[PDB]
């Protein structure tokens, strides 16, 4: 003994597809010119309270109702089956008031904006008249920035790169290559995270050492579980690898979090697929140290200098009231409007984010070392007619150099006393034993093809 | 005071068999060409609403009611009793659009699917257009392949055990050989792994060094529970064995992921039985130590190397813009193509795992022992006429060796430099003391038989 | 089959603004002249029931039913969706009875009060009558809190600094300057902790050393739950930090609680997310001693010194009969108008919260190093002229001072017998070797430039 | 649809105050002359059903129903606004049939106690006729007690401690000196405590170490929760402080529970504010050993002997026949007649609780100190003009006296062999070093000024 016209109402609601059900079993709703969501709470009883005026004045009267209002709300769950998902597009920006794109710059809203479905916000309304290049504030920040990052050709890549890094922080897709800040305490490193976080309002996370330097999936994880569909991640706090007891930023972790979908178990649900938009820039005042070093991590890693003291390449005075405006968001739109303009300028149209391992000594030591070390292989058997007289000797049907050998030639190219350590762990690695003692490597010389 | 036509309605939805009671207490119910299932939500309701379609007009109306709808859910919950399982058949694979043979290679949609109970599916639509060879995406990784496994002779067998894991990844049925993933760096592993996953959605799972080297049934373990249901594994980051503070691959481990059933319990729910269709591939960068070796893990082993570097037995040049189209999976049903064809080629009709363990000096270390060094048994005993004059005494009614020569017996077949440490846990563990010193081995050589 | 004038009652209350939702999806009532709040037990059938009398007749029947009074509660749930953030203002008391403003120092009550959305209260009712400076308590606190820190021009500093930290107390905002209590055991300390829990009432929170020396964000952690939305901080227990085993006051955590959102999982809640608007004092008997020191640090923390025992700068007696009228909030009104009027005169209009880092011997010796010890740049290459003959050997085109040199001048700045460990500490951290041995500094004395 | 005349019922149920809102947001009700509350189960209900025969007959068949009583429960909780807190008084005993007054001695029952609202009660029903002071049980029990205390003058401070301490057990506030029970086993302190227990009932509680010698705000504490709203702690099973392994009574313990308001967590709920209404009696049988020492602990604690064994100051014989008496409650009344005398004694009507410091060796040791080692101070710096041939250099404007000075002076006063330990300690924790080694200490003899 019900109404009949409620399933109606509910198929009407649908129509306007204002109510969608993610891949993860959660239910949104577009309320306010926003995909709102919340797990805890359903907002299907909100949507259809709000969107009440939108329908006959014959469905209004019905869904007033708070009966009534959750039999709609029943219905509407029944008929949501096909767990759409969402956040799809990596070039649209979400706000309070709408989506910002940023292909051409145009900010939508209303429901140009519900043809988007952003699982988060930036967490501030959009303003179009504060989003202007011609500003005070935008040339105030503009010669800010010149300060932490000077616009000198000896600094041209590094800051080519942390602008292309901070442009990748809007972009909502995988992280191609971590990036690194390095420099010394108040560099430059603190006033960028501080900008681009009031920027980006709550798109922006911040975290520790633990990421870096623990095991992630290991029971509940709320750091993993609050990054999953942001935009960048900070991780300060990175200790003095020289001294003991700090931990080693750990190569898997790395390979962890540069994935679409990154495992981790959240508290007290079951959300372990997390989505992974975030570019993860780390604040250190150290060259960092790792456990694991290979061709994929150098590949995965940039480094972006900091070389701008503020009391390096350049020392100038500090700026005691600069922290002020931040906290204010003075520099929020002309921030963001600069992230625009380096978004267009480097991402646009395909995203971009090539390694620099170059600037880390052990990345260039092992680069070095690969380009000259060469492994052996079937190919490299036929060279042994030339090599037999120039000390490699077969073994296994390998070109094998004896290890007195190796490091004697090792020692020409690379410092030994400043990379002993590399050298006595690259060793200790990639060595093979004959029987017992006769110690050989499985490498050779571009010298000798 | 309620309704009696809806007792109808659950036995007519009940008679189209839409909606079965798995063996693990949970409901699962068929929409949209699909065995949709979900334990924190019960899908029946979403199930009835959808198939009010499908009965007269009399009963739909009634259905239109949630407080009637959940009237007929109930009765449905009170009709299911025989708790049917799921998943019986390995040789299917289940799609959002239906179902894809393995036999014959045809694509099951609609009814024809819904004849087959899948618990999963591979998490996209099918698409018969883009399943063709005869498409440059198929020649592209067809090459691609090629330069990762060669069609050599030399690596033929390699070659054609690669294939087979790869096909056997498909079948959902329990893994007869664990299979290992050897060789360097970006060798050509984590590309396969990239391919694959592309290839089967969902269906693929990626996991760490835990299940390998650390206890599987201790309170929760989230990563047996995702595994559990699943058609591969691939289990990455292998540690530097040589290296100290390494764990070995648990032989313990390799045994209970080796089982239809295999224990572990999920996070807050009772799933400990979990139906293992996953062909587990181990990437790994060195050669394996285990902590336990015998036949049983010596036969359940299989390597599959890895010999073609991408800057070995061939090197080429590096394809940057490869990853790009195996994340917009341009090469998925090619892939997918190409799995299907091996799967035809090798384990139709039936599923064939053979282990491959002279690919690990360890168990061919262990295999020539097991070859001539055969137990001593009762029918051994008869041997002694012609064995106390070649050394071996008889203790307690057993052919028995002296431990100074069976080591200076077995230096003459196995390098005792290069298995020294081998040999000398091979000797702690199987040797037996007389009094206190006069140790024995019993285990006998064919050239005394 | 329900009512219509609920929804038109639900407006009516909704139009009051009488109940807000948090950004935290909580839902607050305006009941008594307060803003009550209770996530556990809904507080909107309270505030009907309460506003039933602001109401015509023909509604206040209608609320009197719980059955009708629950559908209105439904109704305002679901039209609340805004989730308005609530504790803007940083100027701003709650009382019981209102809310007391810091700008002018009038009382706000009723629907003045109702203006501000405060989350908490000081936990007792206002009294304006009890709130001058025209009595005897005041006479006699003022004496008391004289004896505490005199107003005296050596003093002077220390003073202003504390009633600087006393009056920020009261400021709901984010502290910008850690503040330390440095004495010995009841000189002052303890009394002043006293008095302004008894003044701020359950604004006032107290904690012991786990802050300070531990890690806050691992699982829950209840410290921090309970610091949320607070006004000040009290750190008693500190360790002899000469003493072994004593841990050190991690910079970590100082930089963790000096940020407006600060993480850190409460029991049981997901309320990760905590406003920070206490002052952290911290009451101690030694001189602080920390794991990491840098600027950044040495700009957080201030010191306030008690040169005052009570059996130093000054000796008087104990006055046994001081607590018993503390515990009886005699002197409560009278330390809430001192604390008015020290707002009054320095954080009014604005906060002000400057370290002083030169009453710690630790960032003393930092500062003076800082001062002439200036890092190499690019802008110092050019004094290479001139630092050639003055023992600056160029290495790595940076300015390197040999490690002997740098001990040799250290020495006649510092007195290296005081400051051994501080200085062995700062070369171990800040030093570089040239090859294995010719270990140098990248600083400059300003005797060099 | 619903009744109007239920809120009428609510109106006048509050109307009589029997149903109170407490500040930990539960609801207690007056129900057999008790303050009767459980949170698990709402007793609202119960009390509604009990004084629906304190309503007109009008109203008693509407309350007969439990649908209506549950909505006027509904009413009520939503008319008690105001969460009026409980407890207030420290002067009042409640009892299963009332409250027991200790300024008069007069027992209240009936609506006298209601005007008290006690959270908890003493757990027996009371008794005027068994409360009296001429009767056999009373003579006995004042014999067995001085047995245990003597009414001697050389006892007569330990015999007025313990009775301060055993009548302060009544008081209902907190605690402002800890009590000690020192002595041997079965010295008296067990049949003490059996009495009280008998004699307070539910008020009492017992617990061992674990608050003394651990860290309390650690996740839940039920020994705390416990705790909570109590008159008087007994901690037993002090180990041999002498011997290693043995933990400390840690002082910052001390400090922890001598707050009205404790925290500490209980189980499954929110309840970390604490009321301590307990006198805290910690049964020993080794002098105390603690972890830190100063004058707020020596103001904090007392001591409490017992001289007197039951086969010391008197030996007598064992009593086996007297824990049956008291188990069986013979002596309860009796109890608490001399408990009720012993507080109109002492503590009526100002509550007191003096240290005894002298007792304890390293309290005594520390007071001998302070008095002749006052701090170094400005109004001690004039004093230099004498002190500078007295072997006091004026080091950083503080006279600092040599360390081997101060020792030399120190045997002099205290027997060195003795203190060794302590002297050691002191010095350790109180000494300050010149440069490396002329170590000096900040404290000035008696002798000197």
């Amino acid at each position: 003994a019900m109404g009949n016209k409620l399933f109606n109402i509910a198929q009407r609601i649908l129509d306007t597809n204002s109510v969608l059900l993610t891949e993860r079993g959660d239910y949104i709703v577009w309320i306010n010119n926003s995909w709102k969501f919340n797990s805890e709470e359903p907002l299907i009883t909100k949507l259809i309270l709000s969107i009440r005026h939108q329908l006959p004045k014959e469905y209004s009267s019905e869904l007033l109702c708070p009966r009534k209002r959750k039999t709609v709300e029943a219905n509407i769950r029944d008929m949501l089956v096909d767990s759409v998902e969402t956040d799809t597009y990596p070039d649209k920006l979400p706000f309070k008031n709408g989506v910002l794109d940023l292909v051409d710059g145009m900010f939508y809203s209303g429901d140009d904006a519900k043809k988007y479905t952003c699982t988060v916000s930036t967490g501030f309304k959009f303003d179009d008249t504060k989003f202007v290049e011609d500003s005070p504030e935008m040339e105030e920040l503009m010669n800010i920035i010149n300060d932490i990052q000077p616009l000198t050709d000896e600094n041209k890549k590094n800051r080519e790169l942390y602008e292309k890094t901070l442009s990748s922080c809007l972009c909502g897709a995988t992280k191609g290559c971590l990036t690194f800040f390095f420099g010394e305490t108040a560099t430059g490193k603190s006033t960028t995270k501080r900008l681009l976080k009031s920027a980006i309002g709550d798109l922006f996370v911040e975290t520790g050492q633990t990421i870096l330097t623990d095991v992630l999936d290991k029971g509940p994880n709320p750091f993993i579980a609050n990054m999953h569909l942001k935009r960048s991640v900070f991780c300060s706090e990175l200790p003095d690898f020289a001294c003991s007891g700090s931990k080693k930023i750990r190569s898997d972790n790395i390979k962890k979090l540069t994935e679409p979908c990154v495992i981790g178990r959240p508290c007290f649900s079951n959300k372990i697929n997390n989505r992974n938009h975030a570019t993860i820039i780390i604040d250190t005042n150290y060259k960092p140290v790792f456990d694991r070093i290979d061709n994929a991590l150098m590949r995965r890693i940039a480094v972006v200098r900091f070389r701008t003291h503020f009391s390096y390449d350049k020392v100038k005075l500090l700026d005691e009231g600069l922290d002020g405006k931040i906290q204010n968001n003075r520099y929020r739109f002309a921030f963001l409007y600069l992230l625009v303009k380096w978004y267009k300028k480097y991402h646009v149209p395909i995203m971009k984010l090539y390694p620099t391992p170059e600037e880390i000594p052990d990345f260039a030591f092992y680069l070095k070392i690969g380009t000259l070390l060469v492994s052996s292989s079937v190919k490299h058997i036929p060279l042994m007619t030339d090599l037999s007289k120039k000390g490699y000797i077969l073994y296994d049907n390998v070109v094998t150099l004896p290890l007195t050998t190796f490091q004697q030639k090792i020692s020409k190219y690379f410092n030994s006393r400043l990379f002993g350590h590399d050298i006595e762990s690259f060793i200790n690695r990639h060595k093979k034993f004959a029987n017992v003692s006769d110690e050989y490597l499985q490498y050779i010389f571009i010298e000798d093809i």
